[PDB]
């Protein structure tokens, strides 16, 4: 019926088959959370008018060498406010003037594994 | 005047933990809304992200739609919000509007006793 498993004595032979699954699920949910934070217009969500980022169309139509830094601070504060699972955080915005776009490069670490640097890279328009 | 209660480990208090828990709950509810209102397959970096809530789903609404949507939402939440412990999704159809009442009761991993909830209306595009 069943071949019995000798688990009466089992110290260092302990296995955890959920480590990589729960860690990689955590990372996936964090990246999707980041995308939702960045792509939601701040003030558009009535249950939380503070949620999201301020990325108006004038910010893309009138691009200056300060746009990158202001968008960097905006995104950084939004992520600190709405994704507490991120430990180390660094946002770099590249203004692509010829097509009026912004490259958002987010390098971060997860609270559980603050050593590994994960990264996402998006391109925003209007 | 001496308030040395923090000296004993049993009498140790941190009055900022409830604040951090509140901020975490707000971020969880916002993540939930993101998951519920994103069409599954529409996100290129993760085609598994979101829910199956289509114009066909809202237009061809039957008394089985509720259970279908409850299961779909439960699966999306289990797959994309691991901070949620206990989870119950109750969907009530509004046929004359082609809309859905979605109630989500859940607990947070850090303290699984307290039951939180959101309640939202969903419609087609």
């Amino acid at each position: 019926n069943i071949n019995k498993l000798y688990s009466d004595i089992d110290p260092e032979m302990k296995m955890d088959w959920n480590k990589d699954v729960s860690r990689s699920l955590g990372l996936r949910s964090i990246k999707n959370s980041l995308l939702g934070i960045i792509t939601t217009r701040k003030g558009s969500r009535p249950f939380d008018p503070e949620f999201g980022c301020d990325l108006s169309d004038q910010l893309f139509e009138n691009m200056t060498p300060l746009t990158a830094d202001t968008v960097e601070r905006n995104i950084e504060s939004a992520v600190r406010n709405y994704e507490p699972r991120i430990d180390k955080l660094a946002v770099n915005v590249i203004p692509v003037y010829d097509d009026y776009t912004l490259i958002v490069e987010i390098r971060f670490s997860v609270i559980d594994n603050p050593d590994d640097i994960e990264q996402i890279k998006l391109q925003l328009a209007s």
